[PDB]
Parts: structure tokens; C-alpha cells; sequence
């Protein structure tokens, strides 16, 4: 009688419009590697890699809770780096101010795109940390199988609409112009303004700015 379905369901509506998440931002990128084109392969690929990691590392949470009783706040500290690094390469500079010609890459295309993953895996948010955290405290003392499930079904859904609907859209991409050109590089400045704001800021005012983005349409929608 209980639909857990409901909550991964608002969870995920959450994410989309959280400046953190943000699907359209790698999205965006993966189309812009070529890749092959096929929408539905990319989805269940993906899927089925984050539902990998999050059942392999989902296990080892039950005896992680016993770590929370100490202090890991370094790792967050790692996440800050990786930004500052990610920023620096999206403002188009070069470490190496000396490239030379004549090079090799053939197949440079799907290295953005296998990169692109990887970066979701390693590249882990500090704004959902608390949040995911305070789920390993509910694992400890049972779990929720179902729930991991609805919370990737959740985002399967509108993900499934995003890509069929991109059919008709992928013909306005290059019917557009140069203006897909402006929301390209402005997504990006956001990004790193959010993620600069957010390791700098720490708990401040910047934390309480996350439900500034939150649409009150959706707080009053709320039976309880």
C-alpha cells in the first residue's frame, strides 16, 4: 500500500532542477563527443554502470556507518580539487604550453565520452554528500533494495522522455545556429561559479541558497 516510487520520483525531479546535478549539463558534453548517436544504448549502459557501483559499493555502507563515528571531512576536500582542475581545463588553457603538431588520436571522439563517465564516478558532489550520508544511517538499521531501484527507475523515466523527444529535437540542434553555442559555455561558467561558491562558502548562507532554486510549487504540492 506504500509507494517508495513516489519519493525517488520527487528525489529525482530535485536533481534535475539542482545546479549540482544538473542531466542536461553531461548530456551536453556527450553529444558534443559524436559518440554514436543511440540514446537508449547510452541510458541502460549507464544505468546499469551507476547500479553496478551503487549495489558493489552499496554493500560495504553497512559497515562504513561504524566510520562516521570518527571524521572524514578531507574527502571532501578532494572534491574541491578536482573542480578547480575541471575549471581550469573548460576554460580552454593547457598546462603544457608547449604542444607540438604531427600528433596521434584517430579515435578521439568516445575518449570524451568514456571520460565523461568516469568523471560522474570519481567526480563526487558535496552537496548530496549530508544527504547521502544520512541514508547510510537508515541502511544500518535495515536497508532498502526497493528503494535503490525506484531511485534509478525514478530517473529512467524522464530519461527515456528526454531521449525520444531529442528525435525531434536533434533536428533543431543544427537548424538552431550559434545560439546553442552561448548555452553551451554559459552552463559552464555557472557550474564552476556554483562549485568555487560552494568549497569556499562551506556551511554559510550558500547551503540555505539551495532552496532558493527549490520551485515553492512543488513545497505546496505537499499533502503533509
Amino acid at each position: 500500500m506504500s509507494l517508495s516510487l513516489t519519493a525517488a520520483f520527487l528525489a529525482g525531479v530535485l536533481s534535475f532542477l539542482s545546479p549540482c546535478v544538473l542531466p542536461l549539463v553531461p548530456t551536453y558534453l556527450f553529444y558534443l563527443g559524436g559518440a554514436r548517436g543511440r540514446p537508449l544504448f547510452n541510458a541502460l549502459f549507464f544505468i546499469l554502470g551507476f547500479g553496478a557501483v551503487f549495489f558493489l559499493l552499496g554493500l560495504p555502507f553497512t559497515l562504513l556507518g561504524g566510520l562516521l563515528f570518527e571524521h572524514r571531512q578531507t574527502l571532501a576536500r578532494v572534491g574541491g580539487v578536482v573542480l578547480v582542475l575541471f575549471g581550469l581545463y573548460m576554460l580552454g588553457l593547457r598546462p603544457r604550453w608547449g604542444v607540438s603538431l604531427r600528433y596521434e588520436g584517430e579515435t578521439s571522439r568516445p575518449l570524451g565520452a568514456f571520460l565523461l563517465g568516469a568523471t560522474l564516478a570519481l567526480g563526487w558532489t558535496p552537496c548530496i554528500g549530508p544527504i547521502l550520508g544520512a541514508i547510510l544511517t537508515l541502511t544500518a538499521v535495515g536497508g532498502g533494495v526497493g528503494f535503490l531501484l525506484a531511485y534509478i527507475l525514478g530517473l529512467a523515466v524522464p530519461f527515456f522522455v528526454v531521449a525520444l523527444f531529442a528525435d525531434r529535437i536533434k533536428g533543431w540542434l543544427r537548424r538552431a545556429g550559434r545560439i546553442s553555442h552561448y548555452v553551451e559555455v554559459l552552463a559552464g561558467v555557472v557550474l564552476v561559479l556554483v562549485g568555487v561558491l560552494l568549497f569556499t562558502g562551506t556551511f554559510t548562507a550558500l547551503n540555505t541558497f539551495f532552496l532558493r532554486i527549490t520551485p515553492e510549487w512543488l513545497q505546496r504540492y505537499l499533502p503533509s
